[PDB]
């Protein structure tokens, strides 16, 4: 129950438009910050708070900022070919089979476009760790209760990086009649956990936004981004 202005507000500090707005010296009124947002989000470039960005900044996305404070260890790819992933702990909303599917569905989509390979593990030192948590679940970037961002994940890297964590104030299901598709938030965080950032593009898996589809989920531009990090 923020106003839209408040809501717009804590929007473009959080995925990191009012920084870059500051280090232009523009931070002082909204619409300077408005026009990054809508350059990044493929939107209409007005600079306003119009319908179209309001409707883009109430719509369900990753918690991953688009612009950037947090320092990361290494280049942010994987070194070795055969990538490892624990599934540290599951939610209640769908049966722990339908879950593992789901994860090794998303991860069977970059398989074929990388030279990396994904093998499942019961170990804390696989190289992706996933975890089900709500508000703060131990890394300090707390999830916001049920809608606004559904999940995030860390670049490749060691303990932390290259970790998906999926918010369980969320209904999880495969986004058919309630709830968000596992498969698909997982597909977009597995992204980011071997080191791509958020595409432009709104058709592409990497663009922020959750977008329910029942077709294949890989664009161009997301082949494209993997091919460019792996020779
Ligand atoms: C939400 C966790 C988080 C907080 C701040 C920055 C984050 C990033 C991040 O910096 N990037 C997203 C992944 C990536 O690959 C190459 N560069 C990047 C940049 N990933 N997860 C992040
Ligand atoms: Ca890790
Ligand atoms: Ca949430
Ligand atoms: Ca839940
Ligand atoms: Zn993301
Ligand atoms: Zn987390």
């Amino acid at each position: 129950n923020l106003t839209d202005r408040q809501l717009a507000e804590e929007y473009l500090y959080r995925y990191g438009y009012t920084r870059v707005a500051e280090m232009r010296g523009e931070s002082k009124s909204l619409g300077p910050a408005l026009l990054l947002l809508q350059k990044q989000l493929s939107l209409p470039e007005t600079g306003e708070l119009d319908s179209a960005t309001l409707k883009a900044m109430r719509t369900p996305r990753c918690g991953v900022p688009d612009l950037g404070f947090q320092t990361f260890e290494g280049d942010l790819k994987w070194h070795h070919h055969n990538i490892t992933y624990w599934i540290q702990n599951y939610s209640e909303d769908l049966p722990r089979a339908v879950i593992d599917d789901a994860f090794a569905r998303a991860f069977a989509l970059w398989s074929a476009v990388t030279p990396l390979t994904f093998t499942r593990v019961y170990s804390r030192d696989a190289d992706i760790v996933i975890q089900f948590g709500v508000a703060e679940h131990g890394d300090g970037y707390p999830f916001d209760g049920k809608d606004g961002l559904l999940a995030h994940a860390f670049p490749p890297g060691p303990g932390i990086q290259g970790d998906a964590h999926f918010d369980d104030d969320e209904l999880w299901s495969l986004g058919k009649g309630q709830g968000y598709s596992l498969f698909l938030v997982a597909a977009h965080e597995f992204g980011h956990a071997l080191g791509l950032d958020h595409s432009s593009v709104p058709e592409a898996l990497m663009y922020p936004m959750y977008r329910f589809t029942e077709g294949p989920p890989l664009h161009k531009d997301d082949v494209n981004g993997i091919r460019h990090l792996y020779g």
